[PDB]
């Protein structure tokens, strides 16, 4: 052809809502080349806990739009991103913060609320102003 172009891919997200949609094309031009902060949540487009745990990241993305950049990874499809770092049981939620390399586990709650307190709380930890 003359001009390539994408298509619209499987995931319980969107680009339009604040959650950007993390890929193994871009996660490292996305999270590991962001000296901010970034929330990483692990979901399955085919589980249920996680189709429930949409609204609630999402929530955590709005408020952490310009705090923490919280965007979404489908282990399911990514399932290289997920198992590269440790995914075997979903949800599972990563703060990327001091070593990019190696997430530290959330345990926080996995509310949009608690999410906007963890986000933050880890961010302050972290010299990057913002």
């Amino acid at each position: 052809g003359s001009s390539g172009s994408s298509g619209a891919v499987s995931g319980l997200y969107s680009s339009s809502d604040d959650v950007i949609e993390l890929t193994p094309s871009n996660f490292n031009r996305e999270v590991i080349q962001s000296d901010g902060l970034w929330l990483v949540e692990f979901y399955a487009p085919w589980c249920g806990h996680c189709q429930r745990l949409t609204p609630e990241w999402k929530k955590a993305a709005t408020a952490l739009k310009d705090v923490v950049k919280v965007g979404a990874v489908n282990a399911d499809k990514h399932q290289s991103l997920g198992g590269q770092y440790g995914v075997q049981g979903f949800p599972t939620i990563k703060i990327f913060g001091a070593n990019k390399n190696k997430p530290e586990d959330y345990q926080g709650g996995r509310t949009g609320e608690a999410i906007v307190d963890a986000a933050l709380s880890a961010l302050r930890s972290g010299p990057s102003s913002g």
